[PDB]
């Protein structure tokens, strides 16, 4: 079936991609969708069914679900939204329960979906936006107290390690480099497919289903399952901004809670069948939703780029082909998945340190626009979070939105930040915290990072106009003298975030605040998607904190 359907209906709104470009996406996004399974997507399935059959899940209660809503998430076409649902408002909750009564009553009716445009900056090079699918507040609420625990526990039960959102920075490079080597001589690929929302077919739903069918569920999250799968997750009508029948869907939703756990396990199914498909020999597999990097044992260049087109043939067989052909490579630091890299630098006492970076281009643009006009969730957060071990996001990123927080005495105002889909909020304050629960405590002293490193940030700063990174280090120095004047955790920002600043470097000891931060939503939530607000909290702080 065509995995949309148009009225013609524009896509209304509320460089910089907008709603002018939408119809160009449009065109790519739509397309009827060929499937063919055999033996090894049965087995792969199976084998998955029985990890997913040890799940208990827990049906959330009203209260619990609302308290998971972000305060920016969109309000409800019913006259309620957001700050209502956090605050539990009668009108808010009533409405909730009578979705949720629909849900267990109401089997075959399509929920309606709201289509937009997500509106990212990207630089000026002399892309269409991209579409988010959405229902309503009330019906996104009961989808978490159907499958909040099921998205939370299952994916971790039914891939074990290869489920990727279930790592910090530190802990993903960690695994990576750990399976390199384990290979006696290995070989890696990044396998990007081509609108992978749209190549998801109804069937790939419905599988999906017989995966959370496994679990120990309430009779009531069984039904809501059942219900949303039919009603809401193969399909229903897309409905614009304004109100008007844009057309149906008939693939996946990018904003239903099932989104990235749903894409990581149907990515998952297809990809491990596929490596057998291939006879790829010795696998690890790393799934982040629709993107996927295999680790296998090289059989030489030839019969490893022969594997590949198996590979790929098995994956367009399964509805899922590629967009850019897989590349073998037999470098780790070669491979670029979520648009990162792996690299290496060296910690205080020159011992070898692994990360993760990416070309700073998009992140130094959108931190750009950012800086110009207020946004409600910033990205420039998020890349200090995720790239804190980077050179650029520590002598660029940091030092400009320091000197900026010092100048509009906000260091203590909690932001919220988007981190690949995830909303977060954050006090700035908390940063040495995060980076060294997330990282460790090398990512304040990394150096001798790599001359391929150092001239891509450095050519970067050329192209974007940006003052070069002398002029950061002078910069760094004043925000690290102001920061470290004002004492508490604005002086362990200082000492902490802006050491690479200073002429002779300090020893940094572990900051003992820092255990008592519970990160466990992090993990136990990391998915591109979900309208899930994981906040920040602290197990009882010791009183000379
Ligand atoms: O060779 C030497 O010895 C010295 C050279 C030198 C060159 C330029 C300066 N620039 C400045 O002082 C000013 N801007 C900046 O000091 C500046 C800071 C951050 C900037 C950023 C981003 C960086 C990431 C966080 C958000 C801000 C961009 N641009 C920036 C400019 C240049 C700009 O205007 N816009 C963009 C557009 C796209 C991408 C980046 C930028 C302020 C007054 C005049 C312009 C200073 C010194
Ligand atoms: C298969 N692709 C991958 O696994 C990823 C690769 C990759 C490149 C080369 C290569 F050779 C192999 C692999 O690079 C990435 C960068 C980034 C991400 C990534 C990281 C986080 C994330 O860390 N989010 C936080 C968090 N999460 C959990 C717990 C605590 N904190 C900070 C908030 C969340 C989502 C994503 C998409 C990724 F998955 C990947």
């Amino acid at each position: 079936s065509m995995s949309y359907t148009w009225t013609g209906a524009l896509i209304t709104p509320c460089y910089a991609t907008t709603s002018r470009s939408a119809s160009l996406r449009q065109k790519k996004v739509t397309f009827d969708r060929l499937q063919v399974l055999d033996d090894h997507y049965r087995d792969v399935l199976k084998e998955m069914k029985a990890k997913a059959s040890t799940v208990k899940a827990k049906l959330l209660s009203v209260e619990e679900a609302c308290k998971l809503t972000p305060p920016h998430s969109a309000r409800s076409k019913f006259g309620y939204g957001a700050k209502d649902v956090r605050n539990l408002s009668s009108k808010a909750v009533n409405h909730i329960r009578s979705v949720w009564k629909d849900l267990l009553e109401d089997t075959e009716t399509p929920i309606d979906t709201t289509i937009m445009a997500k509106n990212e900056v990207f630089c000026v090079q002399p892309k269409p936006a991209r579409l988010i699918v959405f229902p309503d507040l009330g019906v996104r609420v009961c989808e978490k107290m159907a499958l909040y625990d099921v998205v939370s526990t299952l994916p971790q039960a039914v891939m074990g390690s290869s489920y990727g959102f279930q790592y910090s920075p530190g802990q993903r490079v960690e695994f990576l480099v750990n399976a390199w080597k384990a290979k006696k001589c290995p070989m890696g690929f990044a396998y990007d497919t081509r609108c992978f929302d749209s190549t998801v077919t109804e069937n790939d739903i419905r599988v999906e289903e017989s995966i959370y069918q496994c679990c120990d569920l309430a009779p009531e999250a069984r039904q809501a399952i059942r219900s949303l799968t039919e009603r809401l997750y193969i399909g229903g009508p897309l409905t614009n901004s304004k109100g008007q029948n844009c057309g149906y869907r008939r693939c996946r939703a990018s904003g239903v809670l099932t989104t990235s756990c749903g894409n990581t396990l149907t990515c998952y199914l297809k990809a491990a069948a596929a490596c057998r498909a291939a006879k790829l020999q010795d696998c690890t597999m790393l799934v982040c939703g629709d993107d996927l990097v295999v680790i296998c044992e090289s059989a030489g260049t030839q019969e490893d780029e022969a594997s590949l087109r198996a590979f790929t043939e098995a994956m367009t067989r399964y509805s899922a082909p590629p967009g850019d052909p897989p590349k073998p490579e037999y470098d780790l630091e070669l491979i670029t998945s979520c648009s990162s890299n792996v690299s290496v630098a060296h910690d205080a006492s020159g011992k070898r340190v692994y990360y993760l970076t990416r070309d700073p281009t998009t992140p130094l643009a959108r931190a750009a626009w950012e800086t110009a006009r207020h946004t409600p969730v910033n990205s420039w957060l998020g890349n200090i979070i995720m790239y804190a071990p980077t050179l650029w996001a520590r002598m660029i990123l940091m030092t400009h939105f320091f000197s900026i927080l010092l100048a509009q005495e906000q260091l203590e105002k909690a932001l919220d930040c988007q981190i690949y889909g995830a909303c977060y909020s954050i006090e700035p304050l908390d940063l040495p915290q995060i980076i060294q629960r997330l990282h460790g405590l090398s990512a304040f002293s990394l150096h001798s990072y790599s001359p391929g490193e150092i001239n891509r940030v450095a050519s970067c700063l050329r192209k974007l106009g940006v003052p070069p990174l002398r002029v950061w280090r002078h910069r760094a120095r004043s925000v690290r003298a102001r920061l470290l004047s004002q004492g508490g955790r604005a002086a362990t920002c200082g000492k902490y975030l802006f050491n690479w600043a200073v002429r002779t470097k300090l020893k940094l000891t572990p900051i003992p605040a820092a255990s008592q931060l519970d990160l466990s939503s992090w993990f136990v939530a990391g998915y591109s998607g979900g309208d899930i607000y994981h906040s920040l909290s602290r197990a009882r702080p010791r009183w000379f904190m």
